[PDB]
Order: C-alpha cells, then sequence, then structure tokens
C-alpha cells in the first residue's frame, strides 16, 4: 500500500479497493468491475436483506430494464428530476428504432402500469414486490468506485397499500432495516431523518433516509432511502379500486418505494479502512479467518511439513464446525509473509499462524486486522477465543466509528460558529426554516464546495426551544437540521 | 380455468398458463416481459442449485459493467461479425447526444477479456474462474417468446481461463454436465448431450457442445445450455499471455472457456410438463411443494370451531417445514375453497392438502396430486412420510413421461426422404451429416420445401441441433450423407427448433 487516507484520501481510496481485489477499472467512464472480494460482501448483505423484508411480505421479482418513452413522462415531477441522467438506445445494430427507449434509473414508471392491471378490487392490496438489479444513472460529475458509479446494482422495493396507515408504517420499518445493515453488518453508525423539501425523492411525499459520516473527508453521505410516494404515482397510473363503502368513488392507493445500493461497500471501506489495506467487518467478511502455515524452510522436515499442513487442515475443519468462516493458505509457490500482507490488504479480521515451535508446543498465533494484535492461544480455546475476538473486533470497529460520529456531530444556532465547525471537517445541525431558497443560500454561502441538507433527524441533539429563529434572520426555526459538505 | 387446448393451438395455451399461473406479465416494449414471482421463484432454485456446483469447481461470483466500448466489442472479429446487428447502442445521456456510443453487452467476453489480460501476469495468476448472474440484451430478428425467446433476459456466463488446452476441455464437459443435471434433475427434463455443427457452433470459439431438449406439443427441439471451448481466439486478440516456466521466453496464451444458461429453462418447464389444467411444477423447484387449504368452513360452525380447523393447517404447515418442505397455508378469508383449488392448479403447485371438519376429528386429510388428479386420505399420523414420498414420485413420473415421450420422438434415418417422413410426423431424426455448411443449408431449405403439414402449420426447416456424444446407432464405414455428394462424418440430429 502507497498513499495513506490522512494525506489524499482519493488516492489511498483507489489504491486499497484494487490491492485488496475489490475493483477493477473498465474502459467506459463511471463502471467499475466488482470481483469476487467485493461482490461476496454485497452478497452477504443480500442475504441479510432479503431474508428480512421477506417476513414482512414483500417477494422477489424481476422487471425489465427498458422504459418506454410514454411511461418515463407519466408523472411529471419524476421524471423532472431524473430527465438529465437516462441514458437512452436509440439503435440496434445499424438500424435505428423507430421510437428511442430509457435504460431504468428506477423502477417507479415500469412497475407501476403492470400494478395497475394487477389491482382491480380491495382483495389485490397490498402488493410488495422487491428486485435485485442493475440500474443507470448518467451523472457528469466525477465518479467514484462504490461510492458515486454511472452504474451500480441495489435492491429497490416497491409496495402499494390501500391505507396511508399501513404505507407509513412500512417507510419506518424499511429504514430501521436499512440501519441494521449499516450498524448490525458495516459496523457504520447512521442518523436517522427526513430529507428536506429541496432533496426530498421528487414524485413522492417525503423522504426517510440515514446519513453516514466519513471523517478522512469530513463529508457525510446517505445510505439508505425509504420514500413515501403516498398517491402521486398511484393517480398518474390509475392503480384504483373501488371504495367498499361508496359505490363508484374510486379510491387511489398509498405507494412506497426504497433502495440500497452497492455504495454500502465504499462506505465500508471509508469508514473502517486503515493504511496497511482493507479493514473487514466479521458480519460480511467473506473470510474471517485465514490460516498460514509458517516457518517451512527448503531443508525442513518433509515429514514434519505434512505434519504441520496436517494441523493446519486441523484448525479449518474445526473452525467450520464452529460455523466461522475460515480459508486455509496453504498455496505452495508464495512465501509466508507474502500471504501475510495478502491477506491483510482484503482485510481478514483474524490471522491465524501455524509455525512448528507451536505446533509442537500445542498453541497458535492470532493476529487482529483492526488493531494488530498478536495473541498466542492454546489449541484446545480456538473455537472460543477466536470467536470472542471475532465479536470484539466487531463492537472495536463500531464504538471507534460511533466516537467518530459523536466527535464530529455538533449543534450550531448561528452561521458563525456554523461555518466554523462546518469548515473544520464536521457536520452541524442548525436552526432551519425549511425553505428550499434558504437552504441553496447556505450552500452557496458555506462554500465561502458548500453544504446541502442531510436529513432532518428524527432525534436530534438539541431541543428546538421556542422563538429560535432560522440563520437567515427572516424566517423562524421550523426544526433543527443535520447540514454539512455531502458526497 | 383454462380455455386453450396445449394439443390445439400451442400459443394460445402458452399466453394463458404463463399469465394465468401468475409467472409473465406483458410490457409496452417488445420482447420484454415482467418476471412476477411465481417464475422468479424458479430461477432463485436453479440460482442455488446451479452455484452451489461451480463454486466446487473453484468458480466464484463476481459482476462485470453492462456497458462496452465500440473498440473492445470489435477485438475478435468474427465474434462480434455475428453479435453486431443485435447489439443495443446508447448514444445519448438525457438531451446530451453521447460523442461515442456505448453497447449494451449481447455477452461478456469483450468486457471481461481486457481485464483478464491485465490479470495475468505470471502463470501463477491461472487458472481464472469467474462467473456473474446479470442481464444480457439480444436485439434479435426472431420472433419474441416470453421465455424461450426474449430481447432481455436473465443468464448465468461463465468464464475460465487455463494454462492448458486439456484443463479447459475438462471444464467444458463438467459444466455441460451440470446444465444437464438442472435440466434432468431440477426440471425432470430429458436433455441430450452433443456438440453443434461448424456452422451453429459459437463465433469466435473452436468448439461448442450444447443439451437440446425437446417439446412433443410442438414437435420442435430447443437448446437448453451451451458451454463453448474458446480456444486462444480470443486470448490471442486480448493479450492474455504468461510464459510457461518450460519454454523460456515464449509468449503462450491463455486457452478459455465460457458457458451459459438463461431463463429460457423456465419455458421449456413450461412447454414440456404443462397440461390443459395449467402449469405443473416439478416438486424439486416448486415455489410451494404442497399447499394447505381448509375445506368445509360453513356459515354454521362457530368462531371457536373455525379458529380450531385453520389452527390445525398451521400445525400441518410446522410439521412439514420441520422435513424441509415448502409448504404455503392459504387461509385468506375472501376467497372460497374451490377457487383456491383452481388457483394452486394453475400454478401447478405438485400436491394439495385439503383439511375438512369432518376430516380433522376422523385424524385424516385429503392430499391431490397435481400431475395426474389423484385424491388419495392419508393419516394425521404418516403425514411427513407420506407427502415426501408423493413429492418424489411425482418428480420421478414427470421425467419418465418426459424421457418416453423423447425416447418415441427421436428416432434415425439414412436417407434424404426418410428423414423427411420422419421430420413431418412431429419427430426430430439423427441422419448421416457430411459436416459443411453448405449441404445444412440445403437441408433448411429442402426440408421446408417438401413439408407436409397440417392445414395451419407454417413452413419450418429442419436445422442443427447437435453432434451427439453417444448417437442412436454406429455409422456404417464408407456411409455417405443424406446428400449424397460427399463421405458422411457422424450422426447429427436435425429437427425443426425454436
Ligand atoms: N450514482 C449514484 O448516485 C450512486 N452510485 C453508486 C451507488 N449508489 C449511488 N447512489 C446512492 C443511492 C441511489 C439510489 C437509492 C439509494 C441510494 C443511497 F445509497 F443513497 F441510499
Ligand atoms: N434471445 C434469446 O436467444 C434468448 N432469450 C431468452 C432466453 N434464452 C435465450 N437464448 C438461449 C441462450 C442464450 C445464450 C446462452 C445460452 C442459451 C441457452 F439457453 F440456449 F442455453
Ligand atoms: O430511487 C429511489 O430512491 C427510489 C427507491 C428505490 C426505487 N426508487
Ligand atoms: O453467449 C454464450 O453462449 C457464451 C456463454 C456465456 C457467455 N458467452
Ligand atoms: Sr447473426
Ligand atoms: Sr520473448
Ligand atoms: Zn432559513
Ligand atoms: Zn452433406
Amino acid at each position: 500500500l502507497e498513499a495513506k487516507k490522512e494525506e489524499n484520501l482519493a488516492d489511498w481510496y483507489s489504491q486499497v479497493i484494487t490491492k485488496s481485489e475489490m475493483i477493477e477499472y473498465h474502459d467506459i467512464s463511471g463502471c467499475y468491475i466488482l470481483r469476487p472480494w467485493a461482490y461476496a460482501i454485497w452478497e452477504a448483505i443480500k442475504d441479510f436483506f432479503d431474508a428480512e423484508i421477506k417476513k414482512l411480505g414483500v417477494e422477489n421479482c424481476y422487471f425489465p430494464m427498458f422504459v418506454s418513452q410514454s411511461a418515463l413522462e407519466k408523472e411529471k415531477t419524476h421524471v423532472a428530476d431524473f430527465a438529465p441522467e437516462v441514458a437512452w438506445v436509440t439503435r440496434s445494430g445499424k438500424t435505428e428504432l423507430a421510437e428511442p427507449i430509457a435504460i431504468r434509473p428506477t423502477s417507479e414508471t415500469v412497475m407501476y402500469p403492470a400494478y395497475a392491471k394487477w389491482v382491480q378490487s380491495h382483495r389485490d392490496l397490498p402488493i410488495k414486490l422487491n428486485q435485485w438489479c442493475n440500474v443507470v444513472r448518467w451523472e457528469f460529475k466525477h465518479p467514484q468506485p462504490f461510492l458515486r458509479t454511472r452504474e451500480f446494482l441495489w435492491q429497490e422495493g416497491h409496495s402499494a397499500f390501500a391505507t396511508m396507515e399501513e404505507a407509513a408504517e412500512e417507510v419506518l420499518q424499511i429504514l430501521d432495516l436499512y440501519a441494521q445493515v449499516y450498524e448490525e453488518l458495516l459496523a457504520i453508525p447512521v442518523v436517522k431523518g427526513r430529507k428536506t423539501e429541496k432533496e426530498k425523492f421528487a414524485g413522492g411525499d417525503y423522504t426517510t433516509t440515514i446519513e453516514a459520516f466519513i471523517s478522512a473527508s469530513g463529508r457525510a453521505i446517505q445510505g439508505g432511502t425509504s420514500h413515501h410516494l403516498g398517491q402521486n404515482f398511484s393517480k398518474m397510473f390509475e392503480i384504483v379500486f373501488e371504495d367498499p363503502k361508496i359505490p363508484g368513488e374510486k379510491q387511489f392507493a398509498y405507494q412506497n418505494s426504497w433502495g440500497l445500493t452497492t455504495r454500502t461497500i465504499g462506505v465500508m471501506t471509508m469508514v473502517h479502512g486503515d493504511n496497511m489495506g482493507l479493514v473487514l467487518p466479521p458480519r460480511v467478511a467473506c473470510v474471517q479467518v485465514v490460516i498460514i502455515p509458517c516457518g517451512i524452510t527448503n531443508a525442513l522436515s518433509e515429514e514434519d511439513k505434512e505434519a504441520l499442513i496436517a494441523k493446519c487442515n486441523d484448525y479449518r475443519r474445526r473452525l467450520l464446525s464452529v460455523n466461522i468462516r475460515v480459508r486455509a493458505d496453504l498455496r505452495d509457490n508464495y512465501s509466508p509473509g507474502w500471504k501475510f500482507n495478502h491477506w491483510e490488504l482484503k482485510g481478514v479480521p483474524i490471522r491465524l499462524e501455524v509455525g512448528p515451535r507451536d505446533m509442537k508446543s500445542c498453541q497458535f498465533v492470532a493476529v487482529r486486522r483492526d488493531t494488530g494484535e498478536k495473541l498466542t492461544v492454546a489449541e484446545n480455546e480456538a473455537e472460543t477465543k477466536l470467536q470472542a475476538i471475532l465479536e470484539d473486533i466487531q463492537v472495536t470497529l463500531f464504538t471507534r466509528a460511533s466516537e467518530d460520529l459523536k466527535t464530529h456531530m455538533v449543534v450550531a444556532n448561528t452561521m458563525e460558529d456554523f461555518q466554523k465547525i462546518l469548515d473544520s471537517g464536521k457536520i452541524v445541525q442548525i436552526p432551519f426554516c425549511g425553505e428550499i431558497d434558504c437552504e441553496d443560500w447556505i450552500k452557496k454561502t458555506t462554500a465561502r464546495m458548500g453544504a446541502k441538507s442531510l436529513c432532518i433527524p428524527f432525534k436530534p441533539l438539541c431541543e428546538l426551544q421556542p422563538g429560535a429563529k432560522c440563520v437567515c434572520g427572516k424566517n423562524p426555526a421550523k426544526y433543527y437540521t443535520l447540514f454539512g459538505r455531502s458526497y
């Protein structure tokens, strides 16, 4: 590893995603190859989240990638924001299509015409569908792997309900599942809140979100979104059902949509990665333990070399029995010192070393990836203390990252102390009037980069006392709003 | 119920089964179809089995970009020349025209192999075994048909690079065997292992192996899977090179393979086992293996007793889950039991379980097989054992009827007219073939020329399907092809296909 996180963050980031064998670059700007090491993280996320939403009655499906032009322009506010970043197909080989078709940036306009066909009676609701797929948002801002790419993987869940109390319940339920993905899996603390009128999803009523903080850059980044579309889409796609009471009074469904992307993997790297490679939380770590034989010299006993090789295979059989994910690295054309840095750069939480002097003494060495501690453990307590170190790494990664979040999430009441603490690489919660105009004025003023609205926190730090005005002086403060430079 | 009959009009029957089973919803873009949860669950079942198997082989999952530059796509000359007119091109983002059009992957050889070249610096980096589950686009000239032939479809593509041709060739047959297990052991569909002729092989590879399946209602075969040996045609173009320690200083090119399987699998399953009552799911891939419906709930039964009948249904549900049987308990109060029976018959659930009030105190229940309609009354105590035996027998007899259907419809002919007569009877034929491409086109036109079909069946000529690894009869020495102008090389399976 070359660069350092505190110095050049961008070059440290490009070095660790490639040398951990997560990312490979592509001759199309904004598109990055997910190599198996990275994809396994997305699979661990997918296995967790797929299991949790199917308890809620959501089923998996797959809708088409191509959107017709008529369907795209069905609702005018949704198509207004997404119009510039829609990639259009106009040709099949050398023959031009009669009408251009669009690659989905999101599937609201693809799925809901089918929702209208499937909802004939009251008994056809609720409809709860989810798909794992790729999406294209052609962003001409500078792309960055995982965090902001031209094409990314995600899940998008779309639900339709007869009542508003139903949709309101699911919006918060999905958001809590997104927080578990970041906190219980990726060991990343998040802030749950509500988007402002300026940053809310175009075509919905309100947008709940979770925000994460990247200390190395001082910038915040959105982790997940759970939108309440209300009736905005069902009115344009005619997802109707008869009212059980008044016959002939149409009722529009209440809808939600929610999405989680592979940016999770980038935020994992930017938060936990250090200057000696990736750091994987054990909950999503593809390989939790790697066993590496040590001390094998050219003149070593070939009979004992078989015995030392056998002892490494004895540890993996035991750790597999305790459902600890472990791979034994016995490749005979790589030095034991090369395997050290290889799995270090990859982020494996625990390295297990086996040497002749330790094998004969019924002992082995455990090397934690996060802190670098080396501990000699007897051969009997392998299934216990290694398991204990794994969740200790999980909690050490989380408490140290929450302590970073608590230090950099402070309160400010006027734009004097707001501009000061913002330029120190921290995010602040300021009294906000909620107007889309004052929101742009802050971002224009705080650049003299800028700071956007992140979320209106469900639980802010300080209780807004009556009489406190905004930072604009012309309007009262409606709520404390978390602000900061964002990705 | 179902209106169209599979034996009369197959197209309407297919369109009705895939919709009334809630598998397919249509879209406003031609050739693209919505995979509803009932169909998608099948694909996740195929995905779970095939993924566990290729990982035994050392293959790992990943995801490459769907966009291809024009230069990378055109590196292998004969590869792009075959796919060029069916590649979708992105030419503008919003209202802003792109300086250089980019392409949507019809397959990922040209996307991945620039990275393979970068990853292969020495012989220690080989082999490379990568696979991905993703979507591709093929804007084909043919008539689209849900599952079987769509403009966008879901699939898996595995791409492996080896240092020697022996290592690659072994993988080709290993994977083809897995595809055959997917069809024969999961979908209960018999298949024929063989290799494509020179005309039908993958453009850019050395040879193509394939599993061909047969659809008796249409008399047409369909390709279920391919496992290509690309040889070195791509590594010579993409510079996937290494230095063998035995041959000093000389550039060695990697031997590569690529293999694919698509969501066509679901349409073949539909076409083979479906009947005039709807879909028929093989129990190994059924989203729901057993559905439990409470019957006999009259308006005279008290709320206390009605809660006791639903509690017994849930008890049957919990017992079947403990023995790893995928079970749904349809306890909906807004649908009558008669609608529930037709609902789960159209969707193909292998076993319907009926629990009534008189049956509850009698300590018995009813099981109804979807494949035959046979009703059996089983004792409450022997439920976990009997139902598992029924599910297993359903899977066997589905495959057993399909295998006998294949046996009777796959015969051998040695003259051009006897091949013709058997071809127009709704069968596929193994004939002695000279192998050359120009003779296969002759067969394609001549069989379509001298075709005697029923009033309504359109003109369709026979094409190559595969050169079977184990043909029906040994080719006689000196035996000549069905054209009579060239010596025959092997028995080739011919017939009309999708
Ligand atoms: N080009 C991009 O914006 C992007 N690129 C790569 C990965 N994620 C991206 N967006 C984030 C996103 C998009 C859609 C729904 C939720 C989220 C969330 F992560 F913020 F929650
Ligand atoms: N547009 C199409 O050709 C198509 N559309 C939908 C589904 N499968 C399709 N082709 C079959 C196919 C393509 C690529 C690799 C293998 C196979 C196989 F299934 F035959 F093995
Ligand atoms: O793009 C979004 O944010 C919403 C949630 C996923 C589907 N559409
Ligand atoms: O399309 C094909 O047939 C090969 C195998 C999968 C990738 N390319
Ligand atoms: Sr062609
Ligand atoms: Sr040389
Ligand atoms: Zn203000
Ligand atoms: Zn011939």
